[PDB]
């Protein structure tokens, strides 16, 4: 049996630096460093991180006077980081770059009166944060998922309309909706394209490829990892059979019994040492050597806060 390796995959520079970030935080004051929302959604990173000291609690009310806070790579709302600022709380704040990027716009339209629209799934921690940054009662914030959600939308004024993305998005279903939504709203503002991040829209193009080559395709990452997801529902609706998985022990051997080629890929948070556990029980259940397949060269870092280097 072959196994290729999708190329990009695993880690991107917001998880690699938001882990960073934890880890600085339990080396310099020790257990414990609570944390808002798991700090990227990987069942090894969080569960390793609580073994080594970190909490992680959904709400404000869960931490105590004198503590040290992260927020999550996600990202949080402008009543949760007002929360921590009139609390006692040392803060330091873990959310992406790229997430952080797309809040400056929503409070700038926020700011302005001017409605906002964002794409993204309900419930997401990212889109609560998003939504979070609007808070002009003479405009207006509203969440859509599909075309279908964009053509029973009314806002007060589509003149001054502007719209935004989640970063962790299917790239083709979020094409469908932004062009609902200019059909919908002619003038509506937003960037070129989409906020979907390069580590997101690279890992869709690595899964194209890897699918277009393999029969069944596997995906590591967890349950609640909206990128990790997009990956296995991209093969599946290229016809190949897609699993999401957490680790090698989740494989089935049903799953690839007479398979010629089984493709592996990562989603952004999953670290690099279950893809190398999968391919050893790949290779249990009659797979060669991994073949990693050619991609897109991946360049960016993004460093920790020098407070905590
Ligand atoms: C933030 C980030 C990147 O990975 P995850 O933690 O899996 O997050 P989502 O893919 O937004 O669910
Ligand atoms: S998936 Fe994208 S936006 Fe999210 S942490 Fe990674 S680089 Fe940042």
């Amino acid at each position: 049996m072959q196994i290729l390796l999708a190329n990009p995959r695993g880690f991107c520079a917001g998880v690699d630096r938001a882990i960073s970030i934890v880890e600085n935080a339990l080396a310099i004051y020790g257990a414990p460093i609570y944390v808002r929302h798991e700090v990227v959604h990987n069942r090894y990173v969080v569960d390793s991180l609580r073994e080594r000291g970190a909490i992680f609690i959904e709400q404000i009310s869960e931490v105590p006077d004198g503590a040290i806070l992260i927020f999550s790579a996600h990202g949080v709302s402008q009543a949760v980081r007002n929360e921590a600022k009139s609390r006692d709380l040392t803060v330091f704040d873990a959310t992406c770059p790229l997430v952080t990027k797309v809040h400056m716009e929503v409070a700038r339209a926020s700011r302005r009166g001017e409605e906002s629209i964002l794409i993204g799934h309900a419930g997401h921690p990212e889109v609560e944060g998003t939504m979070g940054q609007y808070s002009n009662p003479e405009g207006g914030m509203y969440l859509v998922e599909s075309p279908d959600d964009v053509w029973k939308l009314t806002v007060k004024n589509e003149e001054k309309l502007s719209f935004m993305t989640q970063t962790t998005l299917s790239v083709d279903d979020t094409s469908d909706v932004i062009d609902a939504l200019r059909k919908r709203f002619p003038k509506i503002v937003g960037p070129r394209k989409d906020d979907i991040c390069y580590a997101t829209t690279n890992r869709q193009e690595a899964v194209r490829a890897l699918a277009e080559q393999a029969e069944v395709v596997l995906v590591v990452g967890s349950k609640n990892s909206s990128n990790s997801n997009r990956l296995a529902e991209l093969a599946q609706r290229m016809g190949k059979r897609a699993f999401l998985i957490d680790d090698a022990k989740d494989i089935q051997e049903e799953w690839v019994k007479e398979v010629k080629c089984v493709g592996v890929t990562a989603g952004a948070s999953a670290p690099d040492i279950l893809v190398q556990n999968v391919v050893a029980r790949l290779q249990q259940l009659g797979g060669g050597e991994a073949i990693p397949l050619e991609g897109r060269e991946e360049n960016i870092v993004f460093e920790v806060p020098k407070e905590l280097r």
